């Protein structure tokens, strides 16, 4: 009975993603960043996820990952933004970082 398995959606509870599928890019799953509007984001990388929206066309711009385009990902089902979603890069091609307060952690459905 482990209780900390699935990541829902903070907001609405959408099931987002799984501890199992944490990613430890460049040595660690979590990457403090900042953006241009200045906020500060605790990222858990995950190697997969489901339950998003992903909105609009890659972009290059500011990425915190070099090699990748991302777009934004917002819960399919409230619209919270989650994080965002990677491509382009290599190794992993593709991943999400995830916003780690943004997301509610516990049991397995
Ligand atoms: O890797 C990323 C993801 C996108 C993120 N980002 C933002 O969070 C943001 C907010 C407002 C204007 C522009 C941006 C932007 O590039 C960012 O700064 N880097
Ligand atoms: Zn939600």
């Amino acid at each position: 009975a482990p209780g900390a398995s699935i990541f829902r959606c903070r907001q609405c509870g959408q099931t987002i993603s799984r501890r199992d599928w944490l990613l430890p890019m460049g040595g660690d799953h979590e990457h403090v960043v900042f953006n241009p509007a200045g906020m500060i984001f605790r990222v858990w990388c995950f190697s997969l996820a489901q339950g998003l929206r992903l909105i609009g066309a890659p972009s290059g711009e500011f990425s915190w990952f070099k090699g990748y385009d991302w777009t934004i990902a917002l819960c399919g089902q409230c619209g919270s933004h989650l994080g965002w979603h990677y491509e382009g890069g290599s190794q992993p091609q593709t991943f999400f970082g995830l916003i780690k307060d943004r997301l509610a952690e516990g049991p397995a459905d």
